[PDB]
C-alpha cells in the first residue's frame, strides 16, 4: 500500500523472474508464448478484482465511452514496434552490447517523464538518472579476459541507431501508460483489464502473424501453446504476471522513475545473488556499480535537507 | 589407423562437442557454426590433400563430373533434414523430437542392407535393435519430471514427421558411405569436393534466410563473428573434428559403427554430466548403458566368443 513496499517487491520479484528463466532455460519451451500466457494472467486476475470490487464496493469508478477505452491499444501497438526493433537489432549485434545500450531507457524514460508527463526534476534528480544508467552500464561492461570481446564501438551504425530508437520506444510504452492510469479517476482493475485485453489481443495477433509467415502449414501456435512446459516454466509465468501487476500499481499511484529504480536495482541484485548460486566471478565492476546506484538512489529519493546536513 | 580407435576416438569427441555446447549455450548464432565447421573441415581437407600430392608419387583423384556432382546430394538431403527437423519441433516439444532421434539407427539398419547391400546377422540385426531400444530408454522420461510429455498424445505430423526425419538422416549417412566406398580416391579429396557442396549449401541457406527478411535487417556475413566466444571457436574445431572421423569412418568403415560411436557418446555425456552438471542418475540411464554394452557386444563380438563358457 505504501509505494516504496511496492517499488521494493517489484525489485526482489524482478530479480526472481530473472533467475528463474535461466534455470527454465535449461536448454525445453517457447519464450514466444510466455507472454501471451502472461498477459492472460493479468487480464484475468484483474478481471477476477473488479468483478469482487463491483460485488463489495457501493461505487466503482469506470469510463466505459470509446473516446477513452480506445487509448488503450497505443501501449501494445508500440510494444509490438518494439518488438520488431528488438529483434532487429540483434541481427547486427551482439545480445551483450543489446544487453548494456538498454540502460538508455533510464535516460529516455527521463526525458519522456518530462516531455510527455510534463513532470519537474531538480538538477540533482537529472544527475541522478543519469547516474543511475551509468551505474547500471558499469556493472555490465565488459571485464579484461571475457571469452566474447566485444570490439567496443566496432558494431554497425544499424545496431547503434536501433538500440537508440529501441529504448525511446520502451520509455515511450511506459510513460503512456502513466498517462493513461493518472488521465482518469477511474479503477486501478478496470484500467489493467483494457490495457491487458488489448495486450492479449496483440499477443495473439502477433503469433497468428508468426504462423501466416510460414503458410498456417506447420504447427499451430495454439496446439504448440505447452510444449516443453516445465512447472518452472510456469513458475515464471505467474512471476511475470504478478511484477506486471505491480508495474501497473505503479504507474496508477507511483511513477515510471520508481519502475526504472526498482528495475536497475533488480538486475544488481540478480548478480549478486548469481555469485552465491550460478557460481559466477564477483568483478569490481559489480562493486563500482552499486556504488553509483546506491548514491544515485540516495541522490534522487534523499529529501534535499539531508543532503545538506552533517 | 585402426578403425575401433577412430571409433572411440569420435566417441570421445562427439561427448566433447555435447558438453562445451551447452557451456557456450550460456550468446551467438548458432545457424553459423555448421557453415565454420564445414569450412574448418574442407580447408583441412584441401590441406592435407595438397601435401598428399606434394609427398606421394600417385594421388587417386576422379575429376569427372560424372562423379564429382554425386557430391551435392548428402547436402541436398541435409537441407530437407534441416527444414523437416525445424517442421518437426512445431508439433512436439525437443523432448519428444530427442528421444525419436533413436529412429536413425533402425533407419540406418535398414537402409544399410538395402542401399549398401550389405550382409547382417539374426544377432547383428537384433543388436541393432537393442540400441536404438537401449538409447530410448536412458533418454526416457522419469518420474516427477516437471515438462511431463504425454506419451502418444502429440499430434500425428509430429510422430510422422520424426520418422521421415530419421529416414532422411540415415539415408545422408548412407549415400556418403556409398560415395567414399564407390571410388579408390583419396579420402582428402573425396572430403574436398564433399565439403565444398557442404559450404555452398549452408551459404545458400543462410543468404536465403536473409532474403526471407528482404536482405532489409543485418546480413549472414556481417553478423557471422557475433558472440563467439572462445568455447564457440572450441565447438567449432570440435565439430570439424568429430566430422573428419565420419568421414574416415564412411571410408575405411561403415555406418553401423558410426552409430554406435554416436549413441555410445549420448550415454557418456550422461555420464558426465551427473560429475560436472550434476544432473541426477537415474535407472533409466543404468537400464540403457547395460542394453547398450550388451547390444555392442552382440554386434561385434566373434561369434565363437557368443557361443563358449
Ligand atoms: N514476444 C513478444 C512479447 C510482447 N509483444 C508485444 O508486447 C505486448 C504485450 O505487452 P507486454 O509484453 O509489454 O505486457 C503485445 O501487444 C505484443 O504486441 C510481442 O510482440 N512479442
Ligand atoms: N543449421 C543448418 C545446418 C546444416 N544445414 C544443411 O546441412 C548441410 C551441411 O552438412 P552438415 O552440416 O551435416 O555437415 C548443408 O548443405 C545445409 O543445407 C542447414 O540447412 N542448416
Amino acid at each position: 500500500m505504501q509505494w516504496y513496499l511496492v517499488a521494493a517487491l517489484l525489485t526482489i520479484l524482478t530479480s526472481s523472474q530473472g533467475i528463474l528463466t535461466t534455470l527454465s532455460q535449461s536448454n525445453n519451451y517457447d519464450y514466444a508464448t510466455i507472454p501471451f500466457l502472461a498477459e492472460l494472467f493479468k487480464l484475468s486476475v484483474s478481471g477476477f478484482f473488479l468483478w469482487k470490487e463491483c460485488r463489495t464496493s457501493p461505487s466503482v469508478r469506470m469510463t466505459k465511452e470509446w473516446r477513452s477505452v480506445r487509448l488503450y491499444v497505443v501501449p501494445s501497438v508500440i510494444y509490438l514496434i518494439h518488438n520488431n526493433v528488438q529483434f532487429a537489432t540483434l541481427t547486427y549485434v551482439d545480445p551483450s552490447t543489446y544487453q548494456i545500450m538498454g540502460n538508455l531507457k533510464i535516460v529516455t524514460t527521463g526525458i519522456l517523464f518530462r516531455l510527455v508527463l510534463k513532470r519537474k526534476l531538480s538538477n540533482i534528480q537529472w544527475m541522478a538518472i543519469v547516474l543511475l544508467a551509468v551505474g547500471t552500464t558499469t556493472s555490465q561492461v565488459k571485464g579484461c579476459g571475457d571469452s566474447p570481446c566485444d570490439s567496443l564501438f566496432s558494431a554497425p551504425l544499424e545496431g547503434y541507431l536501433l538500440g537508440i530508437l529501441s529504448a525511446c520506444l520502451s520509455a515511450l510504452a511506459g510513460v503512456y501508460t502513466e498517462y493513461l492510469m493518472k488521465k482518469n479517476n477511474d479503477s486501478l482493475y478496470w484500467q489493467n483489464v483494457q490495457l491487458y485485453t488489448f495486450g492479449v489481443i496483440f499477443n495473439m495477433g502477433w503469433l497468428i502473424y508468426g504462423d501466416f509467415k510460414a503458410g498456417f502449414e506447420l504447427g499451430p501456435w495454439w496446439q504448440r501453446l505447452f510444449n516443453g512446459y516445465s512447472i518452472t516454466t510456469w513458475m515464471v509465468v505467474f512471476n511475470l504476471g504478478s511484477t506486471g501487476l505491480l508495474v501497473s500499481w505503479l504507474m496508477k499511484y507511483s511513477d515510471n522513475i520508481v519502475k526504472v529504480y526498482s528495475t536497475s536495482m533488480a538486475m544488481l541484485l540478480t548478480m549478486v545473488l548469481s555469485i552465491y548460486l550460478f557460481s559466477v566471478k564477483a568483478t569490481i565492476q559489480l562493486f563500482l556499480g552499486i556504488i553509483i546506484c546506491i548514491i544515485s538512489l540516495q541522490m534522487y529519493f534523499m529529501p534535499v535537507h539531508m543532503l545538506i546536513e552533517l
